[PDB]
């Protein structure tokens, strides 16, 4: 994957899930500016969308390193996706949804699905 091609895979599930939620755009904006409302039943949904759609999240709504490492192996370095990966696993949260949002919150922390579009 090319800088150009994560782009427009970003912006494409972006698009994809904020028709599918329903989500105030704002809200969606929010969230790729890395201001995620935990809490929030809609950017919970967007969220799980989005990881799930990039295979960060799998079917048993667990926090795939190989996914995410897919991802973020672009965007930030060895170091910063092994500390990124060791931090976001320790997430346990029974509801999948608010599961969804604590994570893309806990990488958010690292890189910002906004930040993607400044490279």
């Amino acid at each position: 994957m090319t800088i150009e091609e994560l782009k427009t895979r970003l912006h494409t599930e972006q698009s994809v899930c904020k028709t599918e939620t329903g989500i105030d755009q704002q809200k969606a904006n929010d969230v790729i500016e890395g201001n995620i409302d935990v809490e929030d039943k809609k950017v919970q949904l967007y969220c799980e969308c989005i990881l799930k759609n990039f295979n960060i999240l799998d079917k048993n709504n667990v926090f795939k390193p190989q996914g995410i490492k897919a991802v973020m192996e672009l965007l930030i370095d060895e170091n910063s996706v092994k500390q990124l990966v060791s931090d976001c696993s320790t997430i346990s949260e029974e509801n999948p949804h608010l599961k969804a949002s604590k994570l893309v919150q806990c990488v958010s922390k690292y890189k910002t699905m906004k930040s993607v579009d400044f490279l």
